[PDB]
C-alpha cells in the first residue's frame, strides 16, 4: 500500500515483457496488468494493478493509453517504470480509532 | 448449448443483470422466444458482449429498439 | 439494518471510522477482535446511517468523529452492511 513507489527496470526476454497495460474506468492514465508468472515484470518486482507515473524518466500520469504504448515501444528491448501500487493509486483515506 | 434468440417488443420482459438475463416475466417475449433465467449474454445482434460492460451492454439493446438478438448460454488493454 | 449500542471497555469501543476520496458515506474499518464493536455485531465496511438517533449520511468524517465523542463512553449506531436494468 506504500506511498514510496518502485523502481522497476525491465529487460525483455523470450520476446515478451510479462505485462500488459490497462486503462480503469474514471480513473486517469494507466495500469499494469496480466503479470505473467516468472515473466521479466514480475521478476523486476511489477504487480498487477500497479499505476504508471514514469517511463523511462518521463512522466506519464497524465498520459492516453495510446501514449504510454507508443514510449514503450520507443523504448526496444529494455524499459524502465517508476511505479506506485494499486492502494497508493487510489483515493485517500482518513482513519480514526476509537 | 448456444442458443439464437429474436425479441420483437411496448416491452421485451427480461432484465439485465450484473452480464445475464434475469427478471424473465412470466409468458412474455423473452420467455416465449427461448430465454431463460441466469443466461449468459454471448452476442448482441452479432456483437460479442462477453468481456462488455452493464453499461455498454445496455446502450447495445436500447440501440437496436424494438426488435433485438441475442446469443445465449444457459477500457483498453495492450499486451507486452 | 443493525442498531448497536456500544459501552467502552478499556478506553475503547474495538472500532475505527473511515471515509474515502470521492466515496459518500462514514463507515466502519479496523474491528478489534473480540472488542466491544465486534461482540455488538458490528462489522468492517458497515456504512452509518445514524449515531445517536441523528442522521450522519451526509455528514463530514470530523462531523462524525465529534458527534461519537460528544456521547462519552457509550454510543448508538444505526448501521447497515456493505445492477439490473429492465427491458
Amino acid at each position: 500500500s506504500h506511498m514510496q513507489p518502485r523502481l522497476c527496470y525491465l529487460v525483455k526476454e523470450g520476446g515478451s515483457y510479462g505485462f500488459s497495460l490497462k486503462t480503469v474506468q474514471g480513473k486517469k492514465g494507466v495500469y499494469m496488468t496480466d503479470i505473467t508468472p516468472q515473466g521479466v515484470a514480475m521478476r523486476a518486482g511489477v504487480l498487477a494493478d500497479d499505476h504508471l507515473i514514469e517511463v523511462n524518466g518521463e512522466n506519464v500520469e497524465d498520459a492516453s493509453h495510446e501514449e504510454v504504448v507508443e514510449k514503450v515501444k520507443k523504448s526496444g528491448s529494455r524499459v524502465m517504470f517508476l511505479l506506485v501500487d494499486k492502494e497508493a493509486a487510489g483515493g485517500g483515506i482518513k482513519i480514526t480509532k476509537f
